[PDB]
């Protein structure tokens, strides 16, 4: 009995010296719209940090972090990567914010652009 | 040879099952629109919240962390308070998110409309 474990890249370059994400399937695919959940499952997201500024994933941000949709986020201790898990069969749609650390200073960064996830009903 | 020090304080009431962020200054006045920083200081946030759901800052999220208005932020060990510092004399104009952890879930807690500051030129 399982479900389906989807991998993402995070990239990071700096761009006139602020963070930009790209974000890329396993074989370089630039990812394109909603992350689709249709079972229990994993969404792992390793981070590819070019901007030299030592970022580091702290977790995943939400505006409605009841909603039901994601029920876990995990992190490696190293900061690579972060992985979110839902646990259960609640439908909908949700969104999300990468939040980094870094080295250079003590604010954290956040990704601008809300990933989506949709759980069909 | 000293600078301003602003307080303001985050009420999270919990509307329909998810978390709804008014600002409130010292008077209790609710307040909304742009914070200025208009030389070096502090911007201090104290947290209340009703939500039932053990809300904690875990920090203050910037899509351009690397601006040069904000040059650092202090948080308390029990994650009751926040403080933006501006440090120099950077004129321009940065946004934030608020950061949170909670108790429910491991999901992050993020305030949905970004808080402007203006430091004028
Ligand atoms: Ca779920
Ligand atoms: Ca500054
Ligand atoms: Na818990």
């Amino acid at each position: 009995p399982q479900g389906l474990a989807q991998f993402i890249k995070v990239n990071v370059t700096l761009e006139n010296g602020e963070p930009v994400f790209i974000y890329t399937d396993a074989n370089g695919q630039v990812c394109q719209g909603a992350i689709t959940v249709t079972q229990a499952g994993t969404i792992t997201y390793l981070l590819n940090d070019q901007t030299l500024k030592g970022l580091k994933f702290v977790g995943v941000g939400f505006v409605t972090p009841f909603d039901g949709i994601i029920d876990a986020v995990t992190i490696s201790s190293d900061g690579m990567l972060v992985q979110l898990v839902d646990l259960d069969k609640t439908p909908g749609t949700t969104k999300f914010q990468f939040v980094l650390s870094n080295t250079a200073n003590t604010l954290l960064v956040l990704s601008p652009d809300p990933q989506i996830i949709n759980r069909p009903q």
